This record gives structure tokens, sequence and C-alpha cells, in this order.
């Protein structure tokens, strides 16, 4: 008295205000567990702030300070915190702090492991089948509950775009996925077809497609995607 | 006498030995009508040399030239001197000489008129709908007996050459021209095919082509000449 200064080292975290003073908060962000007398703060990584175990006269009008806990340098990572909160379902990496304090920043890029879910342009699958390269779009692991970005492929495969509204469905891997066209030239749909509806000598089987687009595989007796204009057929003779 | 010298006129014809003497001809071509003690010269178009009334006396053997008739510059054309013969079935421009005296040579040449037969690669031809330009190769009229000569586009029209031994029956005009292959790259069949064969549930026709050559026309449906490698096909898809 009056004032003081306790050079707050890195491993600061908990102490006791002196005479049951009424402390306050004024710094950079909000990450307090203030009691009313002593205190206890939660994962103050990168937190520049201070508090004065104050005093105030009710009757008269003045307010002083008996102990200042000052700070000017960052706090590196410390005890058991989490560097990754959530947002809707994206795993933005915790920028300025820890749990429930997590200020947002960048998304978490991909390093390695073994995946268990993947989502893209408005659809989600589970295994390599049908996709040009696995991983893609964005994915996650079995342990967690939010996605990790990695790639940013264009919802497009030469004229064919994977939106989420209109028109003809088709199955990549194992899941129904919508698709929306663009041009009108030759173009291989990357999505295996929906329903094979049919109807020895001259036998034919056929599906449903868009304009001038072919879907794998080619017919046997012709070796040329028997396109047509709206239906890619599949012939078979005796 | 002795040894005259009758420079026969440019309009010479009938012959007249004197006091009985079997003639002897020593000319360029072979165009002398020998009729006893009197010759007759029919069409000597550009012919020189000499011809002499030689006599034979059985006592001594002093052959005596009494009447020698001579021509000093080539003879012109006059009356019934046909200068247009043939060989088997091939006309040739009779260089020098007329009736039964066609020392043939260079070929005839076209210039117009009114035709009704043309010939090319092992098969005779009639109507214009087909070969790239009517007429072509060699042709004749209705009055003559043999063909002329005007053009010579080789019997090779895009990959395929046309010859005489099989192996596929394809038609042009109203004829029936044989044809054989030669390479693999995509080429257009220049002869409408012969027999159509079929095989509603899935109606379709098929004939025979070769490797990658297409018999016109394309089905409006798949709007591209289909093929297998050994056949070309035709649907009716209502």
């Amino acid at each position: 008295t009056n004032p003081s200064t306790e050079e707050m080292g890195d491993d600061f975290g908990f102490g006791l205000c002196p005479f049951d003073t009424s402390p306050v908060v004024k710094g950079k962000y909000n990450t307090t567990l203030l009691n009313g007398s002593a205190f206890y703060l939660v994962c103050p990584i990168g937190w520049t702030g201070v508090i004065e175990c104050t005093a105030v006269s009710p009757t008269t009008l003045r307010t002083e300070v008996v102990k200042t806990f000052r700070r000017e340098k960052p706090f590196p990572h410390r005890m058991d915190c989490v560097t990754t909160t959530v947002e809707n379902e994206d795993l933005f990496y915790c920028k300025l702090g820890g749990n429930w304090t997590c200020v947002k920043g960048e998304p978490v890029v991909y390093t390695g492991g073994q995946v268990k879910q993947c989502k893209w342009c408005g659809f989600d699958f589970n295994e390599p089948d049908g996709l040009p390269h696995y991983p893609i779009g964005k994915c996650i692991l079995a342990n967690e509950t939010g996605y990790r970005i990695v790639d940013s492929t264009d919802c497009n495969r030469d004229g064919v775009v994977i939106s989420a509204k209109g028109s003809h469905e088709c199955l990549i891997g194992n899941t129904t996925v919508k698709v929306h066209a663009s041009d009108e030239r030759l173009g291989p749909m990357p999505c295996r077809p929906k329903e094979i509806v049919s109807s020895t000598s001259c036998t034919f089987n056929y599906a449903k497609t868009l304009k001038n687009k072919y879907y794998e595989p080619r017919d046997s007796y012709f070796q040329q995607y028997m396109l047509k204009g709206e239906y890619q057929y599949w012939f078979d003779l005796d």
C-alpha cells in the first residue's frame, strides 16, 4: 500500500487477492472465472489483461487500488486445454485461447491418419468407390465430430456440376447425389446411373441421362457409348 | 521407156500397168490392193516409197523395170478413209492410214456429246448417280463400238481400292462392283451396299462393311455411323 506489481510469469494461473477486494476485468478478450475475492482463470493463451484488487467507498466517491497483477507478454500453451472448438460443423482452429474462450481463426488443414467420413458440394460418402481420388472436398476422422478441409475441387467434371437442386439423380460410391448440367457436348458423367429399367435376338436395356452425356461403361457388341439425346442405352444380342 | 517416172497426183487412185507385168510394191505401210496386172490404192494417208510394174521373161533373167510410178511427199486424206480402229475393246487414234490400214498409236480423246456407257476398275458403268464425276475413266456413245479415253483417276478412293476378286458386294448406280480393303484409319465407303437384312421390340437392320469404313447413311438416331468392326447396322427406334 499503495499499489504493487507482481511480474506475472508464464506459469501463472491462480492466487489470492488480498483483503476480499472487489476485482474487475479490462484487457483483450473475456475468459474469466472471477469469484469476488480471489480468482482462477481458464486457459489464458495469448491473453493480455490485468485486474486490480480494487476498493470503493460507498458513501464518499473514490476508488483506489492495492494490488495490480500486470502483464505484457503472451502466454504459450499450458495445461490440459483444447486448441480446436467448433462452428456449425467446421473445425476452425482456436486462434486466441482455449475451451469456451476459443476465438476463431483458420480452418484445420489435413496431415494424416485414417478417415471415416467425407463431404463434398452437398453430399457425403464413406469409401473410395466412384470418387476420382480419395480424400476430397472435406473430411473428418472417426474420433471427432467436425470436418477438416483439405481439397477444393470444382463441382464440375467438364460440363457436369454437382449442386443440390435439380435434376437427375445418380449414385457415386453408394449415395444418391443430385447433379446439374451446363453445356451440351460430349461429356462423361462421373456418377454411375440410378435405375436400370429394361423391357433371344434383339434385347435392350437402358437408363436415363442428360442431352449429350455418356456414363460408363461401354456396350459389348458396339464399344461406343450408344448415346442418343436423352437416354444412354445398353444393348445385348444372341 | 526406159524407166518412166509418174509422180502420181495428190488425188491418185486407180492403177494401170502397161504391157502385162505383175506389179511389185516397195512402200512404207501395207496398203495395196493387188489385182493381177493392175493395182488399186485405197487410202494411203501419209505414205511414201515406190511401186513398179515388174515383168518376168523366162529366157534371160534381166528383170526390166518398164513403168515405175512414184510419190515424193506424204499423201493427204480424201474420201472413205476411216482413221479410227480398236483392239479387242480399245480404240486408238489411227496415226497414219485408213480402212484396213490402221497403224494405230496414240489414244482417242473426249470433247463432249451424248454418252451411255463408261468403264472403270473391272466393271462397266451406266448411270451418273455414284462415281465422283460423270463421265470418268473411259466412255463411249451409243453409235460407236468401242470406248475413247478422257480421265484416269486411280482405282483408289480414300483408303479403299476397287478391284475384281471379292470380297464384298457393294453397288454403284445399277452395277455391282467388287471391292477390297487396304488400311485401318477411318475412311468413307464410296459405294452403297447390296443386301439389307433385319433381325416391335427392338427393330434393326445390318449389312457388311470393313474394319472402319461406313456405308451411307447414318441413322438419324445415334446420329453417327455405328459399327462393330465387321458390320454396319440400322435401327428403327420409334
